[PDB]
């Protein structure tokens, strides 16, 4: 994914949902993760493509 890649997530305590635009970006979403440990992300599944549907290995 890209960077900048809008991540769908849901602080499930306030409520707050921001997903499409409002969604933070791939790059920030780790530090946002540390700011809400009670987030949950709201679509767990971004696009599947190329061998990533194969098996769930992820080694890489």
């Amino acid at each position: 994914l890209d960077p900048d890649t809008r991540i769908p997530v849901i602080n499930l305590e306030d409520g707050t949902r921001l997903v499409g635009e409002d969604a933070p970006k791939n790059k920030d979403l780790v530090e946002w993760l540390k700011l809400h440990p009670t987030y949950t992300v709201d679509m767990p599944s971004y696009v599947p493509k190329n061998a990533d549907v194969l098996f769930s290995s992820f080694q890489k």
